[PDB]
């Protein structure tokens, strides 16, 4: 179970970043689920004839519910079938946030480009990863086939199968990339744009992952394939760490005084639809990341996992021995200064998880605690006077 450990780490980020902007029928679901059962049960693979309808219920449940526990479940349940999403050392080449025509072409370019004697590992070259994506795509196939765009909340189901399955792929690419840690080559096709999933959720994951040492030396391929062909390795990919992120906006959505400037040079080369590339500072991405993630230091230092709870928060052990739930509650759950105290406090104090209270609590510069009975252990005074 080498996938549960890392996969747990990455799903954590996606929970935080995705969740910032993210009824269903059961009759329709069980048809979905059942073709789900049918794909695997009656296709050639290590799908138990018993637990093959147990995967097309977990898979579809995990994806569309956006249960991140059922996502690691089905990652590691696939690891319980001889599957593997750890790459064979070498150098990884994740391209999976997008899909464009010229994806094969980048590989041909890349392998000859990396003249070592060794070729570049692919995320869809992996044993288990490659199963999962095929399962994803069947939902996708199921997606645009048994749902009609002009019969009400049936297009709403499709738009949600596309939005889950995209969450899935980007998740798997990150956990794959977390494996080996040998530097990645994300290949964005049209060019990283802004306002989409990849940008708000997926890109922060990679750099937030990378910072934590998990992955390293990410290079982004946005310029057309022609641009790369054969030159020194440095002209291959825009390194994340150099400068900022080379995104593409449209003239339309650009400034009013910056359209004028743009038409001073090359005065009728720009139209409404025309796409203009402008570097996003890499300083800005980092900063929204360390504010997109509560108890940001607890994650790094004390090998804990914090996540939003029904009313408070939920700290757990990083390698999940068990699905226990030492919580952390606050009088203002939304005050950052309160949070910072509780973090600073349980940081300067507890060294590990199992050394934690059932449930901690911060009320008006006072600290509660659980054990077996509420024990108030701090002081609103300049230095916290324990007990």
């Amino acid at each position: 179970s080498l996938v549960a450990a890392r996969a747990e780490k990455v799903a954590n980020l996606y929970r935080w970043l995705d969740t910032d902007n993210d009824d269903v029928s059961d009759e329709v679901k069980q048809r979905m689920i059942q073709s789900m059962s049918g794909y695997i049960e009656h296709t050639d693979n290590q799908v138990p004839k018993d637990q093959a309808e147990a995967l097309a219920t977990l898979f579809v449940e995990s994806t569309l519910d956006y249960d991140w526990d059922k996502r690691v479940e089905f990652l590691t349940k696939l690891e319980s079938y001889g599957y593997s999403f750890e790459a064979p050392h070498a150098e990884k080449s994740i391209v999976s946030f997008w899909s464009g025509k010229n994806f094969k072409q980048y590989r041909d370019i890349l392998d000859n480009a990396q003249t070592d004697g060794k070729k570049v590992v692919y995320d869809i070259d992996v044993k288990g990863n490659a199963f999962a994506i095929d399962l994803n795509k069947h939902l996708m196939r199921w997606g645009g086939l048994f749902l009609d765009p002009d019969n009400a909340e049936q297009n709403q189901l499709k738009s949600s199968i596309d939005a889950a399955t995209f969450s899935n792929t980007g998740f798997w690419s990150s956990v794959y990339a977390t494996g080996a840690q040998n530097d990645v080559y994300v290949i964005a096709e049209g060019g990283v744009r802004l306002g989409n999933y990849f940008w708000n959720v997926e890109l922060p994951a990679l750099r937030q992952l990378q910072r934590e040492g998990l992955v390293g030396e990410i290079r982004l391929l946005d310029k057309p394939v022609s641009e790369y062909k054969d030159l020194p390795a440095d002209q291959i990919g825009r390194r994340l760490t150099d400068a900022g992120v080379a995104v593409k906006v449209r003239f339309d959505a650009l400034s009013h005084e910056r359209q004028a400037e743009l038409l001073a040079d090359n005065p009728d080369g720009y139209k409404a639809d025309t796409l203009v590339e402008l570097d996003v500072k890499l300083s800005a991405i980092d900063s929204m990341l360390r504010e997109s993630l509560p108890f940001y230091s607890l994650r790094t230092e004390r090998n804990l996992l914090v996540q939003e709870g029904e009313e408070g928060f939920e700290v757990r052990s990083w390698p999940g021995i068990d699905g226990k739930s030492k919580t952390i509650l606050l009088d203002n759950p939304e005050d950052a200064a309160q949070q910072k105290s509780i973090e600073r406090f349980i940081l300067a104090n507890f060294d590990n998880f199992e050394q934690m209270p059932d449930e901690l609590f911060l009320v008006d510069n006072k600290v509660l605690s659980h054990h077996d009975g509420r024990t108030r252990i701090i002081a609103q005074k300049e230095d916290g006077a324990w007990t």
